């Protein structure tokens, strides 16, 4: 599925994202339209043969299983696959565990590249939240 600006912030935030650890929710929408333009079927492979999964690309190398990445960790218990449902649930749930393990939302680099230090506000002005 991919999201609306608006649906995609008015869904994070009923799942908690809104400030969570001092986040507020227009950082996790652009950090979501940077690293997959909306789309939860997004997938990319990384130069070190892990691949990224969902709205939010999420790393199989510390986050979920997807049977082809030695030597990694499963830290959400998740299949990968499930990072990719229209429903957010599993990502969200994944990403909080992300964000507090000490590096905040600099674990996304497209965050920390195009979002960290702008009118991050923007994204979700005009929606009814």
């Amino acid at each position: 599925k991919v999201f609306g600006r608006c649906e995609l912030a008015a869904a994070m935030k009923r799942h908690g994202l809104d400030n969570y650890r001092g986040y507020s929710l227009g950082n996790w929408v652009c950090a979501a339209k940077f690293e997959s333009n909306f789309n939860t079927q997004a997938t990319n492979r990384n130069t070190d043969g892990s691949t990224d999964y969902g709205i939010l690309q999420i790393n199989s190398r510390w986050w979920c299983n997807d049977g082809r990445t030695p030597g990694s960790r499963n830290l959400c218990n998740i299949p990968c696959s499930a990072l990719l449902s229209s429903d957010i649930t599993a990502s969200v749930n994944c990403a909080k565990k992300i964000v507090s393990d000490g590096n905040g939302m600099n674990a996304w680099v497209a965050w920390r590249n195009r979002c960290k230090g702008t009118d991050v506000q923007a994204w979700i002005r005009g929606c009814r939240l």
